[PDB]
């Protein structure tokens, strides 16, 4: 019995709400898209939030399907490196300078986002499971600067660690070309380090005596995981905690391959990046799935794939349809035939590790 957990279904991505290049060309079918996953295995998918604004839509979409969802659905709260500019050429590069000279407004989105976090971790029964995506991204420099990516990368790691509840929240962590810095920065939360001058005052929203650390059983999942074999060991040593995300991205080239075989196996989760990371057929992955489709009687597209064009007319129709280079969440069994094949360890071996540790570290 295969289950599969989806630690990175970007779920309020306007695609999944027919939306492409900003024109819209067919209803929202997000919930047949959970249809089609729920049908492959996908038991549990975790939503990702990337800013204040995406983190309130990820929580109100999985609230609005909660009655109509197959699969069991968590989600992220947090602001991306793409978004840090919401705390706050020639604009990016001079908003550091400002937040410090001026830092009350980043004060107020601090306590907000903290306030956020707070009231989605008072329920019981929570679908708020985890803090992110938060991180470093080198890549989208045109997006924000390096030093606003590191001051509120930093600021919402402390808030992570403000009280008990939130300091147990496993971290969904976000590194993209910046390895050093992101290892320099979550090295200090590890160890341990006291913020004295606490510039965002955080401190007048657990301790007073400024003294943060991560809790020694807080989970670190570096999502979407693309690095280089170095970068890999340099994440592996920071932590045991330390859990590397591994996606169709992950698995685009050989080298990308050689570095996936390298990353022990209850360290690995596995994640689609939907509607990103399409496994193709010029990728090193796709002989895998090719494999399959020969010698082990698998179903590649996993339902009949249109062009987005052509999908409008097909959803009055029980039958379930994909559109042409969206992926989605009912593709993880693509990724596991590729890893299982990549690390030579048993499919169902990898599936039942990969569930396990997941289920552990998000719920
Ligand atoms: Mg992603």
């Amino acid at each position: 019995p295969l289950k599969y957990y989806d630690i990175g279904l970007n779920l309020t991505d306007p695609m999944f709400h027919g939306i492409y290049n900003g024109k819209q060309y067919h209803p929202a079918d997000y919930v047949k898209l959970l249809e089609r996953a729920a049908q492959r295995h996908v038991k549990n998918a975790l939503v990702t939030g990337s800013s204040i604004a995406e983190s309130q839509s990820a929580i109100e979409l999985v609230s609005s399907v909660k009655d109509l969802s197959p699969l069991k659905l968590y989600h992220t709260i947090g602001v991306h490196p793409c978004c840090v500019n919401e705390f706050a050429e020639a604009y990016n590069e001079s908003l550091y300078a400002k937040v410090i000279s001026n830092p009350s407004f980043a004060q107020g989105k601090l306590k907000e986002l903290y306030d956020l976090m707070n009231q989605q971790a008072k329920p019981h029964d929570t679908s708020f499971r985890s803090i992110g995506e938060i991180g470093l991204d080198y890549d989208r420099f045109h997006y924000s600067s390096k030093e606003m990516q590191k001051v509120f990368f930093e600021e919402q790691l402390k808030i992570s660690c403000l009280n008990d509840k939130l300091s147990s929240y496993p971290l969904f962590l976000h590194m993209r070309s910046a390895c050093d810095d992101f290892v320099q920065i979550l090295e200090r939360f590890v160890v341990g380090f006291t913020d004295e001058k606490d510039t965002f005052q955080l401190q007048k929203l657990s301790s007073s005596s400024g003294f943060y650390k991560f809790h020694p059983d807080r989970k670190l999942v570096v999502h979407s995981f693309t690095g280089s074999a170095i970068d890999l060991q340099k994440l592996l040593n920071l932590s045991p905690n330390i859990f590397i995300g591994v996606n169709g991205c992950s698995l685009r080239t050989e080298e990308n391959l050689a570095v996936v075989k390298q990353i022990p196996t209850e360290r690995l989760l596995l994640e689609t990046d939907a509607p990103w990371c399409e496994i193709k057929r010029t990728h090193a992955s796709f002989q895998y799935l090719a494999k399959y489709q020969e010698v082990r009687d698998f179903e590649y597209p996993a339902f009949k794939s249109v062009k987005k064009n052509k999908l409008a007319d097909k959803l009055n129709a029980e039958e379930l349809y994909m559109v042409k280079g969206r992926n989605e969440p009912c593709n993880m069994e693509q990724v596991a035939i590729v890893v299982s094949e990549v690390k030579d360890v048993d499919l169902a071996t990898l599936i039942d590790t990969t569930w396990k540790t997941t289920c552990k570290i998000f719920g």
